[PDB]
């Protein structure tokens, strides 16, 4: 494991909500902010198998179950591309998920945070 050979923080609250909030703002569609209701996006769970949205990732920081920043990244990613799979290239849902991969790690980096790349 080699657990010596971490830093001594590998969480950093603070900055992983400033991001989220960040990539909060950025979503100009809303899109993002909750957990996706069958009923106003009909098939959606018929197609994601693993959802994620900004308030649970908000949810889970603030209950520090996140292990690292990284961790964090990890389903900001997986957020962005579920949305990139469901929809269709050249919709507004399309367009932003794809400013948002394109954009998160500036966000990043403005809130102060650092993933690894390992």
């Amino acid at each position: 494991m080699d657990v010596s050979k971490r830093p001594r923080e590998e969480f950093h609250k603070e900055q992983c909500l400033s991001f989220v909030k960040k990539l909060w703002a950025a979503d100009t569609l809303a899109m993002f902010h909750y957990p996706v209701s069958a009923t106003e996006v009909p098939g959606y769970y018929d197609v994601v198998d693993t959802p994620m949205d900004l308030s649970t990732i908000r949810k889970n920081i603030e209950q520090g179950k996140y292990r690292t920043d990284t961790e964090v990244e990890n389903d900001v990613v997986l957020m962005l591309s579920n949305a990139l799979d469901f929809n269709e290239k050249g919709s507004q849902w399309h367009d932003l998920a794809k400013q948002l991969k394109k954009r998160y790690l500036t966000l990043a980096q403005e809130s102060g945070l650092s993933f690894d790349a390992d």
